[PDB]
């Protein structure tokens, strides 16, 4: 081009440019005050005019590793901040970038960023939106330096046009209050799936990585080719390899290729992809990710033909065994938008286990024969889990629900922290919630992509403090068995109860005074309480204590004379409540 920046700074637009180089700066400088970065950006931004207007201007030519290396360098306290990372500055490019990529603290000390009153965030707001935009953007980018920093400014637009829309509202924080918890969630869970979608790279290696993505592409683009699929799960292998070594440039590079590349060949793969390819250089690509399955073809044959009538079976799939295992997850995989990527998977895996265990034997037509009858019970274990879990989720609400789940988990696995299970037992109802409420057609895909990220919390935290071999046999398993061993685990008979504790089981007023959200983790945390103390009282004997409780909570708050209800009551339900157990 001549030059990069120029170039980059074109095709941008000034706005993104600078909440870009702003985003860039906060993920390495993770230490130094917003307005230091504030100085850097707009001194970037000068630096970049200059060559839009004379290509040849100084400087102009250097590539965008270098100059941003050479900014990073002229921080003065470099040194006496981040120590070891100054060193950096002494080698050369492209050691000099690939050391900073080193230096960059995945989780530094931070404080949690706190939510201030919707009064003095909309006023902050109203006064002067752009520092107040900025300031935040700031904030987030430093706590997540490997979230990909194109997606981190589609979340900073979103979470403006909740502000312009509430803070102008009658009831603003009945407004924006709703709009902010969802926008945290899906910041949350989009941060844990890209540390995901890396962790896996890492451990299972290129090919588990393909065959996923296979998968997953086949079930999104059903019409196109499976030398178009294996074209485009050869590139996506790179960019997410390069994205997750952390390296922005080449990253994000990569991924405008792969979706200028799929919008020119866009007749050729998916018809869905309309919209997405006339939207920005920006936008493109997420947009693209997100894109729904195309209609598949109707006019398609039967697996079997091709893959259990044994017509030169054996000899199509030692001639290349990947490719053609690659070649049954695309056919699979595209019949079926309706199944999860990992029961594809596990399909696929049963399917070469047979292959390899048949085609060694005299007739091979026969020993692989039935194959498609070893897949029907692989098939049906997670359907018939998501339309019981579901139709429970509609017979209780999402909180009742929440407590069942509560119950069932603290009795399986009662080693783990109280406030552990509870958490982990709120996200798994909020997934029955978010997912329930599709057609059985879309459930187990959703189920899928929800239950990925908690079961790798809930792995995450047990990493720290083990506390059962149980979930560590899972956690460690394969990801493609991971869920299912957590289905099967049993009630811990070797179990012993937790002494009573008076403490534990007495309830103050103060309950009356507390938020929604606050009197169910309280309540749900004397649930999962009572339960190690009682692990085998009956889903009745529980039923009737809760019962008492539910009761007893508004005898009470709903009486004039509040802590003495509660200190007289109260010695009663735990007096009756301790006889009908035991
Ligand atoms: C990701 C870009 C954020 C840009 C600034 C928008 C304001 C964010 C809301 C401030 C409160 C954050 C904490 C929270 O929601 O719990
Ligand atoms: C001043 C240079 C900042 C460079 C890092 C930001 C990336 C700029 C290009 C944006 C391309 C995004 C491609 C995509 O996600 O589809
Ligand atoms: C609340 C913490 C529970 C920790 C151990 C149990 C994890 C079970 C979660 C995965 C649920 C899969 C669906 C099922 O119940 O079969
Ligand atoms: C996390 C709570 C989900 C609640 C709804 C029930 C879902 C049952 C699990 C289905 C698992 C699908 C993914 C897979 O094939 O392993
Ligand atoms: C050994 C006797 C312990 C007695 C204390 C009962 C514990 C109360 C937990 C029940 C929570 C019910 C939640 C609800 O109604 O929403
Ligand atoms: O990031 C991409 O370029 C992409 C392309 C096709 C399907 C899913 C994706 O994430």
């Amino acid at each position: 081009h001549k030059s990069e920046v120029a170039h980059r700074f074109k095709d941008l637009g000034e706005e993104n440019f600078k909440a870009l180089v702003l985003i860039a700066f906060a993920q390495y400088l993770q230490q130094c005050p917003f307005e230091d970065h504030v100085k850097l950006v707009n001194e970037v931004t000068e630096f970049a005019k200059t060559c839009v207007a004379d290509e040849s201007a100084e400087n102009c030519d250097k590539s965008l590793h270098t100059l941003f290396g050479d900014k990073l360098c002229t921080v003065a306290t470099l040194r006496e901040t981040y120590g070891e990372m100054a060193d950096c500055c002494a080698k050369q490019e492209p050691e000099r970038n690939e050391c900073f990529l080193q230096h960059k603290d995945d989780n530094p000390n931070l404080p949690r960023l706190v939510r201030p009153e919707v009064d003095v965030m909309c006023t902050a707001f109203h006064d002067n939106e752009e520092t107040f935009l900025k300031k935040y953007l700031y904030e987030i980018a430093r706590r997540h330096p490997y979230f990909y920093a194109p997606e981190l400014l589609f979340f900073a637009k979103r979470y403006k046009a909740a502000f312009t829309e509430c803070c102008q509202a009658a009831d603003k924080a009945a407004c924006l209050l709703p709009k902010l918890d969802e926008l945290r969630d899906e910041g949350k869970a989009s941060s844990a799936k890209q540390r995901l979608k890396c962790a896996s790279l890492q451990k299972f290696g290129e090919r588990a990585f393909k065959a996923w993505a296979v998968a997953r592409l086949s079930q999104r683009f059903p019409k196109a080719e499976f030398a178009e699929v294996s074209k485009l799960v050869t590139d996506l292998t790179k960019v997410h390899t390069e994205c997750c070594h952390g390296d922005l440039l080449e990253c994000a590079d990569d991924r405008a290729d792969l979706a200028k590349y799929i919008c020119e060949n866009q007749d050729s793969i998916s018809s869905k992809l309309k919209e997405c390819c006339e939207k920005p250089l920006l936008e493109k690509s997420h947009c693209i990710a997100e894109v729904e399955n195309d209609e598949m073809p109707a006019d398609l044959p039967s697996l079997a033909a091709d893959f259990v009538e044994s017509k030169d079976v054996c000899k199509n799939y030692a001639e290349a065994k990947d490719v053609f295992l690659g070649m049954f997850l695309y056919e699979y995989a595209r019949r079926h938008p309706d199944y999860s990527v990992v029961l594809l998977l596990r399909l696929a895996k049963t399917y070469e286990t047979t292959l390899e265990k048949c085609c060694a034997a005299a007739d091979p037509h026969e020993c692989y024969a039935k194959v498609f009858d070893e897949f029907k019970p692989l098939v049906e274990e997670p359907q018939n889990l998501i339309k019981q879990n579901c139709e429970l989720f509609e017979q209780l609400g999402e909180y009742k629900f929440q407590n069942a789940l509560l119950v069932r988990y603290t009795k399986k696995v009662p080693q783990v922290s109280t406030p552990t299970l509870v958490e982990v037992s709120r996200n798994l109802g909020k997934v029955g919630s978010k997912c329930c409420k599709h057609p059985e057609a879309k459930r187990m895909p959703c189920a899928e992509d929800y239950l990925s990220v908690v079961l790798n919390q809930l792995c995450v935290l047990h990493e720290k403090t083990p506390v059962s071999d149980r979930v560590t046999k899972c956690c460690t398993e394969s990801l493609v068995n991971r869920r299912p061993c957590f289905s099967a685990l049993e009630v811990d008979e070797t179990y012993v109860p937790k002494e009573f504790n008076a403490e534990t089981f007495t309830f103050h007023a103060d309950i009356c005074t507390l938020s929604e959200k606050e009197r169910q983790i309280k309540k749900q945390t004397a649930l999962v309480e009572l339960v190690k103390h009682k692990p085998k009282a009956t889903k009745e004997q529980l039923k009737a204590v809760m019962d008492d409780f539910a009761a007893f909570v508004e005898k009470c708050c709903k009486a004039d004379d509040k802590e003495t209800c509660f200190a007289e009551e109260g010695k009663k339900l735990v007096a009756a409540s301790q006889a009908a157990l035991g």
